[PDB]
């Protein structure tokens, strides 16, 4: 009850900044997450025995893939921590509980392959879930782990609060399907400009939470340049393996996944920042002004990719 987690001084300070990197010491990541839950939610939000057992079961159900791994889960949860901390009063007690857990679980049991690859392969998950295939799988796995004896961190919620939190986590995880991001952001853009955006409207809150999930999920583009650049190696390591497997099915992959088109990475990064990253953090900054450091970090990184193209690095 009186047991806090404490980090070393450099981590205690930098963990509050949007651009924090959680470091290469895997054994510290669970404590970093518990620290963030305690400061974000309270030391009473969860029974520490059940939370610790939830964390270690979630860790076990992430695989050894280059990018969609346990480091990504904790990284995405840290970005959500920074958003919630910088927007103290805008979120309910249930939303703060649900969203950090949602981020930790958002890519559970990822195999390193896109929804398109599962469909073209004719993978069983593609028959079970026709759209947002992996994201429906990730939520399914989250419910499974919550139902293990000793793992139900929500047990002290009432029946209706339990149903509300699972529903927050479900929409939050579905919203990390990038196919759905584009329409979600256009709607939030119209609503903000015509002035109809209303944060007491549940359907509006849902949309805003969806954008927060895209922002946290893409947060490698908001780090210091050396982190952004080294994470891009892991992202393309997964993509190029998928392209290899497309060729095995007799299908030319899109250039993003074809290792033979490495040379076009810098130009592909520009398109991604201009079409997805910048618009995402711009709309998020309009709705939640204190998230501006993410937009500023994203624009810095766009500038670094432009310098790569101009041969300056
Ligand atoms: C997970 O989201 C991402 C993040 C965070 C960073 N980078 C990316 C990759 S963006 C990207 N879009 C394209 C389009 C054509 C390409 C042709 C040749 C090489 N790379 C390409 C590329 N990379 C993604 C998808
Ligand atoms: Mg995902
Ligand atoms: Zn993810």
């Amino acid at each position: 009850g009186l047991m806090q987690f404490t980090l070393p001084v450099r981590l205690c300070k930098e963990i509050e900044l949007f651009h924090f990197d959680i470091g290469p010491f895997e054994n510290m990541w669970p404590g970093i997450f518990v620290y963030m839950v305690h400061r974000s939610c309270g030391t009473s939000c969860f029974e520490l025995e059940k939370l610790c057992r939830f964390i270690m079961s979630v860790k076990k159900n992430y695989r050894r893939v280059p990018y969609h791994n346990w480091k990504h889960a904790v990284t995405v949860a840290h970005c959500m921590y920074a958003i919630l901390q910088n927007n103290h009063t805008l979120f309910t007690d249930l939303e703060r509980k649900g969203l950090l857990i949602a981020c930790l679980c958002h890519d559970l049991d990822h195999r390193g392959f896109s929804n398109s690859y599962l469909q073209k392969f004719d993978h069983p998950l593609a028959a079970l879930y026709s759209t947002s295939t992996m994201e429906q799988h990730h939520f399914s796995q989250t419910v499974s782990i919550l139902q293990l004896e000793g793992h139900n961190i929500f047990s002290t919620l009432s029946s209706s609060e339990y149903e509300q939190v699972l529903e927050i986590i479900r929409k939050a995880i579905i919203a990390t399907d990038l196919a759905l991001y584009f329409g979600n952001r256009k709607q939030l853009e119209e609503m903000y400009q015509t002035g109809s955006l209303n944060l007491n409207n549940q359907s509006h809150r849902d949309r805003v939470i969806g954008l927060m999930m895209t922002a946290c999920d893409l947060c490698s583009v908001t780090k210091l340049w050396p982190v952004t650049k080294l994470t891009a190696n892991d992202i393309y390591a997964e993509f190029w393996a998928e392209g290899d497997e497309m060729k095995k099915l007799g299908i030319q992959p899109i250039p993003m996944m074809d290792r033979d088109k490495k040379d076009e990475v810098p130009q592909g990064q520009l398109g991604f920042y201009n079409a997805v990253a910048i618009p995402c953090y711009t709309t998020l900054t309009q709705i939640l002004p204190p998230t501006e450091p993410l937009l500023k970090a994203c624009r810095d990184n766009l500038s670094q990719w432009e310098k790569v193209i101009r041969g300056e690095e």
